[PDB]
C-alpha cells in the first residue's frame, strides 16, 4: 500500500521479512554502507534506471529514452522504428542534456530544520516549503564550499508529511550518459496508444544507455576522453522468472500523490477538474475524430494532436470511476472524522479546525478554480489559433527605421510555427465552433474573456459566425492574408487583429484566473501541516506513508493478477502468444517485428521461456507505483532484477489518493524478455556478457 | 463435432453421458414407447425451442422469442415491453394471433421404407431423396387416409439426415392458442441489447412465460373464451441447487442448420467469398451510417435499427472469419476428406474421392459467378435503400397506358413509393451510402457484368458515381414527394419506361436474378456428392461421434458447466452475477439501464432461495454443450433433468462452430433458472406462477 522512505525500511523489515523477502536489511538500504540502493538512478530528472553491469550499462523504459533514440534517428538510420545496437562501447552515441542522479546518503535533518524555522516570526510563511529557503539550510549543514570539497556531488533538503519531517539529500550527478540499446518501436511501444493503462499488456517496454565519467569514475560532462563508470553496486539479473504470489519489490522516485485529500478535494477533483477535463475533452476529440475520418491527410496532421489529448482524457476517466466506484470520497470522509472524534477527547481541536480551513478554502475557490479548467481546457488546450502570434511591446514599438523588417520577421517566424506542416484553419473553425459553443453557456457574460463579449454584442450568438470573422479578417487567417500585413504594416492593424485580440483576451483570463487562484493553495497546504501531524500523532508513520515528492521511495507486494469486472479474471503474467494474438500488419500500433515474429515461430526462447515452454512478456504486482516509477528496477525476494515497471492498470488510476488492492497493479516488462529481444533481435551478445546473470 | 443428435442415438450415447455425470435413467429422458422429458419440450413459433415447466401448460422461453408477442400487447397505456408483463390470474393471461407450439409426439425410423420408395428411381440425379413436396407424398402414404382428420391437432412430417442417409418420420401435435402470461420488462429480457450480443460474460434476464390453452379434453384447438389449460403428458421439475463449475449439463432443442460436412474448398468458398464480401460492403455501408447519425439526431433516430440489423450478420462474418484464420477450421474439414480417401483407396471404392472432386470442382466453376451474387446482394440489394424503390408492374404500367384503372394505378404506386420513402428514409443519407456502395461496386465488377443501368456511370457521367446518384433523384419520380406528385397528376407510361430510380432498381434487380438462376445448377452436384461423402464417412468412422446437420429437428447436446480463455491472460468463469449488471448499470444508456425494483433487490440482498452457497446473485452461466440458431429458449438440464436454465445465444468465438465446433472457445450462454424465478418473484411478484411449478430444493 505505500511508497516508503528509506529510513522506514528498518520499520518495515519484519513485514517485508513475513510477505517473502529473503535478502538482508542492509544488503537492500544501508545508511552508511554499500547497498542495492546504489544501483538505482533518478533517470533525465523523470523516470528511473538502474545499473546491471560493473561498466555502468543502465536499463530504464524505451519510452524514458524515446527522446534520445529519436535525436539520433535519421532517415538513412531509423533507430526509433529499427532499434539500436551498438556493437562497441565507442559506438555509444552521447547524448546532450541527460543525467543520472544517483542517492549516495540520506540523512532526516527534520530537528535541524525545525529549530532553524522557530526563527520565521511570521506564522503564514511558506518558508517551510520553500524549496530557496530549504536549500540556504541544506549548505549551512554540508558547507559553504561543499560541491568544490566533494565534486560531482550536491545537496537538497525537501519537505514530506506536509512540513512534518525533512530529509535531506546527497546526489551523484553523471551528464555523460550514452545510447546503447533499444528494441525497435514495434516492441517498446507495442500498445502505442490503445494499450496505454491497460493490462494485460505485451509491451518490451525497455531501452539501454551507460554511464561515462573521468579516469577516477567522477562525474564529467561529454568528452571523447570518458571511460565507462564502475559503480559500486549493480544489479544481478534472475533468470529464475516469476510466479503467481511471489515476493516483488521496486525503489523509484514516484512523483505525486495526494494521500491526505479531504473528501472535499476529491468532490472537487471529481466536479470540478474532471468532469470538465472530460466534457471538454470529448467536444474536441469528437470534432478532431470526424475530420481524421474523412480526410486521410488531416488524419497524419492531427494524429498526434489527438493521441496527446486522450491521454489525459482517459486517465480522468479511470480517476472518475474509482471515485464512483472505490469509495475515495468516503474513505477520505472516515479518516478526517475519526481524528476528529480523537481530538475531541484530547482536547485538541486544532485538527478539526485544520479539517474546516480546508473545506471552506475548496468551497471558497468553486467558481474560479471552474472558471479556470474551463478555459485551460476548453480554449488554452482546446483551441488551436489561441496560440497563434501575440505581437510583443518590443515588436509594436518598432513598427511604429529598418527595425520594422525585423519585427515582421519575429511574427514571421511565429506564425510559421502556429500555421504549421500540421495544422488546418479548417479543422481549428470547427473544433472551437463547438468548444466555444460549450464555453459560452457554461461561462456567463460577466465572467467571459473581454472578445468573447462580441458573440452576443456582435454576433447576435453566432459562434460560427464569429470564428468565420477571425480568420476572415485577421493577419493570422491564411498566407496570403499575414502575407498582405507583412507587405503593409500597421501597429493599427494589430491593435483591432480579430484574432490577436481573441487570443491577449482569452491569455488575460487565464492569468488573471491563475493569479487568483493561487492564494487559495497557502491556506490548506498551512491546514494539512496540522491534519497530516494530527494523523501521524494519532495512528502512527507506520501504515500512512508520505505523499511522493520525486524522492527514492521503495514498494512492495506480489506478483499477482486481478478481476476487472465480474466473471473475468487477468492472470499476473503475459506471454509471447499475446503479442502474436494481438498483431494487426494495418494498424502501426500493432504490427510485429519480423525479426521477433520469426523467433516465436521456431521457438527460439533459449534459457528465457518458462517452465511450460512458454515465452513471458510482462508481469503484474501489487507494489505501489506513480509517475516517476518508469523504469524502475523490479526485484526478487532476493533483490535480483526481474523486470522493470514501465505503467499501471487504469483502474489503479485513482490509487494515488487511495491504493486499491484489488485492482491497482504495477505493469512491469518481465526481464526475461528483455534479454530475448537484446540476444535474438539486437544480437547484441556483448550486453548479455557484461550483465551478472544467475540461473 | 460434439454434436447435435437425433434421439435415436440415446441409447448408443447414454454411456457416455453417464460417464459425464448424468444420473437420470435413458428412458425418462427419451422413450419411444412412453412418457419421457422429451416430452415437455416445445418447438416455440416455428423458430424458438421452449419448455413446459407445470401441470397447467405454463412455457418458458427466451425473451427475444417472445418479443413480438410483448410488442402486440403494449400500447401508450400499458407498455408491457418497457415495464414488463405479470396476469395476476389465468384470466388475465393474453392470447396472441398467428402463435404456435409444436410437441415432438413420435419420432421414427423410416429410412429403409424411403430407400426402397426412392428405388423407383426415374434419373439417377433426381432431387426428390430431399424435396418436401417428394417425402410429404411418403409420410402420408405411410401415416394413412385423412390422417389429420382421424387423428385431429397431429400431422406427419418426413426429413432427410446425414445428406440423404437417413430419414426420420415426425408425429407433431401443434397447439394455437398460446397466451402471454408474463415478462420482466426489456432492461432485464434484453439488458445487453446490441452491445453484448454473442458476448460472453453475459448479465441478460432473457426469459418470457406462455401459457398453452386446448379445448376440454386438451386437443389442440384456435383461440376460443371457452378454452382451458392444457393439462400436459410431462413437464419439468425447476431445480433450485444451481451449477458449479464442471458441473453435466445437457440441452433439447430445434438447432436449425449446421455445414460439419462442409469440404476444405466449401470452407475457402465462404470465407473468401461469403464472409469477406459480406465484411467489406457492411463496414462501407456502416461507416457512413455512422457519421450521418452522429451528426443529426433525426438521422440516428431514424437509421438505428437499419444500422444494428446491418451489424448482427457483419459481426458474425468476423467472428467466423476470425475462427477460419485461428482454429485450422480448413486443415480440419481437409484431413476429414484425406482420411476418407485414403480409407476408399485402401477398399476398392473410388466413389468417395470423386465424391469430394465434384465438390471442389463445382466450389472452382462457380466462384465468379457467386463472387458477382454476393458483391449485387451486400453492395446494392442490402447496400442502398433506393434499390428496393418502386417498380411499375406489368399490370400498373397497361393500366397507365384509357379508363378509371389509372387512379387505381396510381394509388397502388403511391402506397409502394410511401413505404419506400418513410418516416425513416433519408434521400440525402441514401445518396452518401450509394455513392461509397457503388464506388467499391464498380471497382470490383467489370463493365461487362454490370448492370445495365450502371454502364451509365462510364458512358454517360465520366466515371462520376456522385453525378450519377444525384441524376437518379433529380430526375426520378421517386426523387421527391413533389416529383411523384407531379407524376402521378400527369401520369405517362413514357416517364416511368425512362425514369432513372426505375431503370438502376428493375437492372440491379435483373442482375440479381439472372445470378441466382445461374447460381441454382451448382448446388444439385454438391448435395448429391455430399450424399455419398456423408454415407463414406459414416461406414468408415461411424454415426457415433459425427452428429448429423441440424435440419431444424429435435436434438440433443451434452457437456459441462464451463468457462474459457479467449485471449492471453484472460479467463471468463462459467458463471456472471447480479454486481455484474450493476457494473454495467448506466441510466443514459437505453440497453444498459436497471429495473429499479431490481436494483433495491440486490442491495437489499432480498435472494430469497435464489442466491448461491456464497450468498451471490446469480444471473447467468455458460456451457459446453452444442447449440446454434433455434436452440434460443432451450431447456438445460440438471444431471437429473431438472431445468436449471435457458439457453439464449452463445459467444462470438464459438459462431465457426456450426463447421467445427470448439471446445475451448464454444460455450452456450444460459440464463439461470434461479434468476428466472428471482425477477418472477421479486419484480412481478407474481406467486402464483411459483406455486404452479414443481421446484426442488
Ligand atoms: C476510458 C476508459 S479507458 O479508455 O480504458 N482508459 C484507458 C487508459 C487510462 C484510463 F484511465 C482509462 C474506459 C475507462
Ligand atoms: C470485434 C468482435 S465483434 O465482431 O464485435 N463480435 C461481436 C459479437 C458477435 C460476433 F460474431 C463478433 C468481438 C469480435
Ligand atoms: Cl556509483
Ligand atoms: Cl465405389
Ligand atoms: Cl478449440
Amino acid at each position: 500500500e505505500g511508497m516508503w522512505l528509506m529510513q522506514q525500511l528498518g520499520r518495515k523489515y519484519a513485514q517485508m521479512k513475513e510477505r517473502g523477502l529473503k535478502m538482508k536489511e542492509y544488503d537492500l538500504y544501508n545508511p552508511n554502507g554499500t547497498s542495492l540502493k546504489d544501483a538505482v538512478v533518478l533517470f533525465d530528472g523523470g523516470c528511473t534506471g538502474e545499473v546491471v553491469s560493473d561498466r555502468g550499462l543502465v536499463l530504464t523504459n524505451h519510452h524514458c529514452g524515446y527522446d534520445m533514440i529519436q535525436a539520433h534517428s535519421t532517415l538513412e538510420h531509423n533507430y526509433l522504428e529499427n532499434g539500436f545496437w551498438a556493437m562497441r562501447e565507442a559506438d555509444e552515441l552521447p547524448n546532450k542534456d541527460i543525467s543520472v542522479v544517483f542517492i549516495d546518503k540520506i540523512e532526516d535533518v527534520t530537528d535541524y530544520v525545525k529549530k532553524e524555522l522557530k526563527a520565521i516570526k511570521d506564522p503564514n510563511s511558506m518558508d517551510y516549503l520553500s524549496p530557496k529557503y530549504l536549500q540556504k539550510l541544506a549548505d549551512k549543514k554540508a558547507g559553504k564550499n561543499f560541491s568544490a570539497k566533494n565534486p560531482g556531488l550536491s545537496v537538497e533538503i525537501k519537505a514530506f508529511y506536509g512540513g512534518n519531517l525533512y530529509l535531506m539529500f546527497t546526489k551523484k550527478t553523471y551528464t555523460d550518459v550514452r545510447l546503447v540499446g533499444a528494441p525497435p518501436s514495434s516492441i517498446g511501444k507495442f500498445g502505442a496508444d490503445t494499450d496505454n493503462w491497460i493490462w494485460p499488456r505485451h509491451t518490451g517496454d525497455f531501452s539501454i544507455f551507460r554511464i561515462y565519467a573521468d579516469k577516477n569514475g567522477n562525474p564529467a560532462p561529454y568528452s571523447e576522453d570518458n571511460v565507462p563508470l564502475k559503480p559500486k553496486r549493480f544489479f544481478n539479473i534472475s533468470l529464475g522468472g516469476v510466479q503467481e504470489n511471489d515476493y516483488a519489490m521496486i525503489m523509484g522516485f514516484p512523483g505525486t500523490t495526494h494521500r491526505y485529500f479531504t473528501a472535499s478535494e476529491v468532490d472537487e477533483w471529481k466536479s470540478i477538474d474532471n468532469d470538465i477535463r472530460i466534457r471538454m475533452r470529448d467536444i474536441r476529440q469528437g470534432v478532431m475524430l470526424r475530420e481524421m475520418l474523412a480526410d486521410p491527410q488531416i488524419k497524419i496532421m492531427y494524429s498526434a494532436k489527438y493521441a496527446a489529448s486522450q491521454n489525459a482524457y482517459k486517465r480522468a476517466i479511470g480517476a472518475n470511476w474509482a471515485i464512483k466506484t472505490r469509495g475515495l470520497r468516503q474513505n477520505k470522509q472516515a479518516m478526517q472524522d475519526r481524528l476528529i472524534a480523537w481530538g475531541a477527547k484530547q482536547g485538541t481541536p486544532r485538527y478539526e479546525e485544520a479539517v474546516h480551513e480546508i473545506d471552506a478554502t475548496v468551497a471558497k475557490r468553486a467558481d474560479l478554480r471552474r472558471r479556470y479548467w474551463m478555459i485551460e481546457e476548453g480554449i488554452i488546450r482546446g483551441i488551436e489559433f489561441a496560440r497563434s502570434p501575440i505581437p510583443t511591446e518590443d515588436e509594436t514599438k518598432a513598427l511604429q527605421a529598418s527595425a520594422r523588417k525585423e519585427a515582421i520577421d519575429k511574427i514571421r517566424t511565429r506564425y510559421s510555427k502556429f500555421a504549421n506542416k500540421d495544422y488546418s484553419a479548417e479543422v481549428d473553425k470547427k473544433v472551437a465552433v463547438a468548444m466555444l459553443t460549450e464555453y459560452l453557456k457554461e461561462i456567463p457574460y460577466e465572467n467571459l474573456p473581454l472578445h468573447l463579449r462580441l458573440v452576443k454584442d456582435r454576433f447576435a450568438g453566432d459562434v460560427q459566425a464569429y470564428v468565420d470573422d477571425i480568420f476572415a479578417r485577421s493577419v493570422f487567417g491564411s498566407e496570403a492574408q499575414f502575407d498582405a500585413f507583412a507587405a503593409v504594416p500597421s501597429v493599427e492593424k494589430l491593435a483591432e487583429d480579430p484574432m490577436v485580440l481573441f487570443a491577449s483576451s482569452v491569455f488575460d483570463e487565464y492569468r488573471k484566473l491563475y493569479n487568483e487562484l493561487r492564494p487559495y493553495d497557502d491556506p490548506i497546504l498551512r491546514a494539512q501541516r496540522t491534519y497530516i501531524a494530527g494523523l501521524l500523532e494519532m495512528d502512527g508513520d507506520q501504515d500512512q506513508f508520505p505523499d511522493a515528492n520525486l524522492t527514492l521511495r521503495f514498494t512492495y507486494g506480489q506478483v499477482k493478477g486481478y478481476s476487472p469486472r465480474d466473471n473475468v479474471y487477468y492472470g499476473h503474467q503475459t506471454t509471447l502468444d499475446g503479442v502474436m494474438e494481438k498483431e494487426d500488419p494495418d494498424n502501426w500500433e500493432f504490427v510485429v517485428d519480423p525479426k521477433l515474429k520469426a523467433v516465436y515461430e521456431r521457438k527460439d526462447f533459449g534459457r528465457y521461456a518458462d517452465r511450460s515452454g512458454r515465452m513471458p512478456v510482462a508481469f503484474c504486482a501489487t507494489t505501489h507505483t506513480t509517475g516517476g516509477n518508469s523504469g524502475s528496477p523490479v526485484m526478487n525476494a532476493n533483490g535480483e532484477l526481474i523486470g522493470l515497471n514501465f505503467d499501471r492498470n487504469w483502474e489503479g488510476v485513482g490509487g494515488d489518493i487511495q491504493y486499491l488492492a484489488d485492482y491497482q497493479r504495477s505493469i512491469i516488462v518481465d526481464i526475461r524478455y528483455v534479454l530475448l529481444v537484446i540476444d535474438k533481435v539486437g544480437g547484441c551478445q556483448r550486453l548479455l556478457d557484461e550483465m551478472n546473470i544467475v540461473p
